[PDB]
């Protein structure tokens, strides 16, 4: 039974989401619909993705490192290989474990990117594994076409390249045609100023793999994201609440679902066109969220692309297979 | 009932240790005993520690950040604050909620410390909350005394600096009176070539509040900590098996017992002078491990100092309260 997957501590605070690990304390509806295939898995013990349901390290040993001019001190490092090229990976080649799962942001000049995934660390010396301690950095990481004159976002993994640069200027910059990249997994946004953005990634930056079922409405059950607050480069010391406005980020599942799914294969539990439903217990009123085959989680919330508030969520209880044509409870 | 704190996938692959949120793949014995406060509770829903049982960041905005001489560039940058002083920290103002329990290791001329706890981020604008991008890096972070002119380790928290210094030179040091540090809560272990050290962190190493109850052997009942694979900065790409030698880090809880400790009051569980007890069922044979009402873990290894393997571990089933006095089955 998929029951025990989705439990009370998943969302109640111990809980992160698959994207950020940040601790889960909203449901983010997408109206529009999404696609996700990185850290996800479905019901059938699979994933489309290139991601162990953890964060630990990213982590390739064989790209191109550059910096542009003939001056190495203060320079914007860059890091790129081909999508495909992660021989070591046993999930899939296409990009490192943990590698994020969103569009490269291009940036130049003095401007720090808007909504780029970006995690700490640096390049490292392919030949004995020690780093190269003057490029450590926060390195915005994506996937892009046209490296290394021109990375442009792409959302496919097919015919992409995987790219990292670093946001701000290393100390002094180095030049390798082979060269490996380690960042820690846990990312936070890029912002260009102190104040919040849109959650992120938005669905048209999330990259997916060739085959990746796409969530779509279903009658006014309506796909949706986990959100969690997730710092942002702008205002580093932003956290809930904060006056200059509060960031979120989101994953298209809890990390403990997924870990789940991961473990154990669940395709007799539901039949054609059903979901598996919880019922979401608040202080007063109630919710059901549905999963689907593809394990994407869906709200009977239609059109509303409002944030909903868990923290007045008490427990978890499971409902059981039902029709996806079935509009899910949303009663608080 | 404390039984369901400790269940098969904890100790199987999915739970990470309650220091370095590794994923557990060993038990690591310490016939010498050793205590621990930070992220562990106990089974009366404290803490002695400072840190929730989550890894996120490391944050406080008021320390004196500086570097020496008269020239900038390439530089050590130096952050610390006194131990108490995190008055934003609803647990614990001795240190900023996720700040490491180890005592730092001193540094200077081309050293790289030695089983330091390395984080990575940067010194902020206290004013705007806005990073200071030249001093990011790999920080070693731990409790000293003596800064800013000579930090030496400490093990107590009473009297206690906080200390944050960058292992490698930043891009353009930083002197402010006041200002923020910003540090990943989920560390590496410094190293100043490719070889793996002994598990980190040594007892003699960790910091402890006043009040911090010790673990002790009790007869043949050995006190154990959680180990799992590390990062090591002098050989970042090594991952288990590495020819350069495998580096393990250790915590005193799988932080999933942590968290369900931090979570229910299980006061009544145990009497005094007993433990909770578990079976862990390998391929072929078992052991148990029992739990303390401090929050210890304990094995029947007696004097043996080797890391115990869970690889094969396949299942566990709880026994139920225990006498301390009875020996621990050892029987793989
Ligand atoms: C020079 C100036 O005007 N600076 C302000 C800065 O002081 C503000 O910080 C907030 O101040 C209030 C009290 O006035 C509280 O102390 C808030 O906690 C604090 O906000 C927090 O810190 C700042 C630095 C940001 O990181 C913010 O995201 C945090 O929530 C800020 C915001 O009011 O405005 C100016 O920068
Ligand atoms: C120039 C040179 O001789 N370098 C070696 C380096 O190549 C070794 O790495 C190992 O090589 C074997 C094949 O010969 C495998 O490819 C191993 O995966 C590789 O070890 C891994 O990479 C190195 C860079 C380290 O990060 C190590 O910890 C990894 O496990 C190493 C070790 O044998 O020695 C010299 O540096
Ligand atoms: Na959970
Ligand atoms: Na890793
Ligand atoms: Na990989
Ligand atoms: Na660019
Ligand atoms: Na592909
Ligand atoms: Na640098
Ligand atoms: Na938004
Ligand atoms: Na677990
Ligand atoms: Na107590
Ligand atoms: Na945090
Ligand atoms: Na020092
Ligand atoms: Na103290
Ligand atoms: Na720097
Ligand atoms: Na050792």
């Amino acid at each position: 039974s998929p029951a025990d997957l989705l439990t009370t501590p998943v969302l109640t605070g111990v809980g992160t989401d698959n994207r950020w690990n940040g601790e889960i304390v909203g449901l983010q509806p997408v109206p529009g619909g999404f696609s996700t295939c990185n850290r996800h898995w479905n019901l059938n013990g699979s994933t489309f993705g290139w991601s162990s349901p953890r964060f630990a390290a990213i982590d390739h040993d064989r790209g191109n490192a550059s910096y542009p001019g003939s001056s190495s001190s203060n320079v914007l490092e860059l890091w790129y290989a081909s999508a495909g090229s992660a021989a070591d990976n046993p999930i899939s080649q296409i990009a490192p474990d943990g590698f994020p799962d969103m569009s490269f942001v291009p940036f130049s000049g003095t401007t720090v990117p808007t909504a780029g995934w970006v995690g700490f660390g640096g390049i490292w010396n392919s030949s004995n594994g020690a780093p190269f301690v003057t490029t450590v950095q926060a390195y915005e990481l994506g996937f892009a076409t046209g490296a290394p004159s021109n990375p442009q976002p792409t959302t496919t993994t097919s015919g992409a390249q995987i790219v990292a640069k670093s946001i701000y200027g290393v100390a002094t910059g180095i030049n390798q045609a082979t060269a490996g990249l380690f960042v820690m997994a846990s990312g936070v946004i890029s912002t260009p100023n102190s104040s919040a953005i849109t959650y992120t990634p938005q669905p048209n930056r999330i990259v997916n793999a060739p085959g990746t079922p796409a969530a779509a409405p279903i009658g006014k059950n309506t796909p949706i994201m986990f959100a969690s607050v997730v710092r942002r480069t702008g205002d580093i010391n932003a956290e809930a609440g904060s006056t200059n406005g509060t960031q979120y980020g989101a994953g298209s599942q809890p990390l403990p679902v997924t870990v789940g799914l991961s473990l154990n294969n669940y395709s007799s539990a539901l039949m054609p066109g059903q979901f598996f439903v919880w019922q979401l217990n608040f202080a007063s009123g109630f919710m059901e969220l549905g999963l689907s085959v593809d394990g994407y989680f869906y709200a009977g919330t239609g059109a509303s692309a409002t944030l909903i508030d868990l923290s007045e969520l008490v427990d978890i209880r499971p409902v059981g297979p039902r029709p996806s044509t079935s509009t899910l409870v949303y009663n608080l």
